[PDB]
């Protein structure tokens, strides 16, 4: 593990190529343009700009503003702060009835995330059937993990749940691995061991600060097409004021979508990519028909208890995981609080714990279960889209759930969960829960699942290769146009895909370079 990262501080050296949308000399013509500042779209210009003259667009601010997103301490904060469309933590709510929220800051996600990292699962590149190069791919992981990941240090609580994992039957034994297998193992995380937050947008200090600019509170609302061989040749942005600003791209230059599962569709069906029927009914002139924008958006299952420990427990972030082909397990530790952390629980009116508890997890694969990201306003990108991912739609999700849930019962019955029991008695009735406790035929189990789920916050789909991408993740149909983020998936790599959508950046990047050169 020679290639990982060093405790230091956040790197905002980039920042001085970072400027307000204001700025109308920014307007012009660029080689690349990338839309979306996040967990792909960093990595993706930053290799661009090695070469390239390369303008990246994020709608959000710089993370400095918000300086809770840079230690592990402040990761509660941010989710319990009000959104009022400034903020890094953009709230919204699934058609479902599920509480979620995605990132509106620069770096992206990775930004407000849980750090955990992890490589993809190995076998997800032959599913795929995408003709990846795969020893670039591993020079590509170990680029991201030399800048920003480390080896995390021992924290009791991942230590009592690795050992609980592994006595109820999660084996083998993985040790410390980056690697997405079956068994129990300590995987990576982009919180260094002094809690400070690392993140996409240092990877914008790989960029060539000749070559790149970074716009921050710029809203792109539309893709700009040729007129007639269709192209996007560049965007309309507006600034924090509300003026409107325009970028273009020039040559064998390209229009990269980086915008997240739910910013790529809708920015897609605003700019008049998408169903015909669909855009044709909202009077948007359609300029590419594609019956799949927006369509196969996708959110794994979170289901979890919470034990409330008669002694108290420290706080931990996320390290230790439990794998299965049918479940992905964790546990966070967590300080009690008044103000919930919005999407933690699923809706506001969850019970508010008042001592230390662990919120112990189970994450459905794929999921199966789909819905879609539809238009709100057919004009205003900063109106969020509606979103759906029909929960438990599919029988095969609700058996994985209750298979799950299964092993968090073996695993409150384990001799390392013990002590943390309120009660010394023979059943897991002696644990003290917040909220809904497990309830052992399989309706009962059926029920927890469908009553009592929460996103994971690991949503993909909507702009999927085969569907919307060629295999070089270019939109069907339209020159100089690609799409790179989670949008482009079905299927998570791995139980945390961050470290998958990092890589991808700068991947993609580099096969449009090996594609341009001679
Ligand atoms: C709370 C939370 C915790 C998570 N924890 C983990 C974890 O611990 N480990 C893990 O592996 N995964 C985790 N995930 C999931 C993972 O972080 C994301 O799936 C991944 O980062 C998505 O990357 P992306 O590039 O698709 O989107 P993003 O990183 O969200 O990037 C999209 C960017 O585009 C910008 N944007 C959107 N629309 C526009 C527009 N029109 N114009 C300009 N800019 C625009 C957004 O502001 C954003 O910065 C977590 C997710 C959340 C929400
Ligand atoms: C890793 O990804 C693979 C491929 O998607 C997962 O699928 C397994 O592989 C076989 C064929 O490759 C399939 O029949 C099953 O869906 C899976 N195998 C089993 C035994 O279930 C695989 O499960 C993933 N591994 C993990 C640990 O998530
Ligand atoms: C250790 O973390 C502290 C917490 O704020 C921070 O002051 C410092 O940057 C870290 N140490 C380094 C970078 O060596
Ligand atoms: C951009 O400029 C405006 C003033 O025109 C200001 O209100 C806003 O905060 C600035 N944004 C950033 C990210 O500096
Ligand atoms: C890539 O790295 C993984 C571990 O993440 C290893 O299993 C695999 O063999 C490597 N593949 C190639 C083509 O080197
Ligand atoms: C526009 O479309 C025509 C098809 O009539 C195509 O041949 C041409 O290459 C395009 N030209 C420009 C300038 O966009
Ligand atoms: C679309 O425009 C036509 C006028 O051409 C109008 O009849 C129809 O109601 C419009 N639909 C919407 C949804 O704006
Ligand atoms: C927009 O969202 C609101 C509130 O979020 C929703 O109830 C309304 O029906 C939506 N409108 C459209 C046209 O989708
Ligand atoms: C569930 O998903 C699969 C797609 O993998 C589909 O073939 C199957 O028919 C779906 N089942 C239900 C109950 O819809
Ligand atoms: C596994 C998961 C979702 O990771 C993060 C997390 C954070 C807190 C902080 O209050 C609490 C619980 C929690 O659980």
């Amino acid at each position: 593990h020679h290639h990982l990262a060093n405790t230091s501080a956040h790197d905002f050296s980039y920042l001085k190529f970072v400027y307000n949308a204001t700025d109308t000399s920014l307007e012009g013509s660029y080689d690349y343009i990338v839309i979306g500042g996040g967990t792909s779209g960093c990595p993706l210009a930053a290799t661009l700009s090695e070469k390239y003259k390369v303008l990246l667009l994020e709608r959000g601010t710089i993370a400095t503003e918000y300086p809770n997103t840079l230690t592990a301490d402040g990761f509660a904060y941010n989710l319990q702060q009000q959104d009022d469309g400034k903020t890094p933590v953009e709230r919204f709510v699934s058609e479902d009835g599920i509480d979620n929220v995605r990132a509106r800051i620069l770096g992206g996600t990775t930004i407000i995330n849980a750090g955990v990292y992890a490589r993809a699962n190995i076998s997800f590149y032959s599913q795929t059937g995408i003709e990846w190069d795969l020893d670039l791919v591993n020079k590509t992981y170990e680029w991201v993990e030399d800048a920003i990941v480390v080896k995390p240090n021992n924290q009791s609580w991942q230590s009592v749940i690795g050992e609980g994992f592994l006595e109820a039957g999660i084996l083998p034994d993985n040790g410390f691995s980056l690697d997405h297998e079956a068994g129990t193992r300590l995987t990576g995380s982009t919180f260094d061991n002094n809690g400070t937050r690392h993140a996409a947008d240092e990877l914008l200090n790989k960029g060539d600060p000749n070559n790149l600019l970074v716009a921050v509170q710029a809203s792109v609302e539309k893709i700009l097409f040729s007129s007639n061989n269709l192209s996007a040749i560049g965007v309309i942005y507006t600034d924090s004021d509300g003026n409107s600003h325009q970028a273009f791209v020039r040559g064998n230059g390209e229009v990269i979508v980086s915008a997240g599962t739910i910013g790529t569709p809708q920015l897609l069906l605003l700019s008049g990519v998408g169903p015909e029927s669909y855009l044709s009914s909202l009077n948007i002139t359609v300029v590419q028909p594609n019956p799949y924008v927006g369509q196969f958006v996708y959110d794994n299952p979170r289901n979890f208890i919470n034990i409330l420990p008669p002694n108290p427990i420290e706080a931990s972030v996320v390290t230790v995981l439990g794998i299965r082909s049918d479940y992905y397990q964790v546990s966070a530790s967590s300080l009690p609080f008044s103000t919930p952390p919005f999407s933690l629980f699923p809706t506001t009116s969850y019970p508010l714990p008042n001592s230390t508890f662990a919120h112990i997890v189970s994450q459905v694969p794929g999921p199966l279960s789909h819905g879609s990201v539809t238009l709100n306003s057919s004009s205003d990108v900063r109106i969020a889209p509606n979103i759906k991912f029909n929960y438990y739609s599919n029988s095969t999700d609700l058996a994985n759930c209750v298979s799950g849930m299964k092993k968090l019962g073996d695993l409150l019955r384990t001799k390392a969960l013990e002590p943390y029991k309120a009660r010394d008695v023979l059943g897991i009735d002696g644990f003290n829960y917040l909220g809904v406790p497990l309830p052992t035929d399989d309706a009962s189990f059926e029920t927890f699942c469908l009553d009592n789920v929460a996103s994971y916050w690991h949503y993909h789909g909507g702009s999927l290769v085969g569907k919307v991408l060629d295999d070089s993740f270019r939109v069907m149909g339209i020159k100089a146009l690609r799409v790179v983020d989670a949008s482009t998936f079905p299927y998570e790599p791995n139980s945390h895909p961050q470290g998958f959508y990092l890589m991808l950046g700068r991947y993609v990047g580099l096969q449009i370079l090996q594609e341009r050169s001679i």
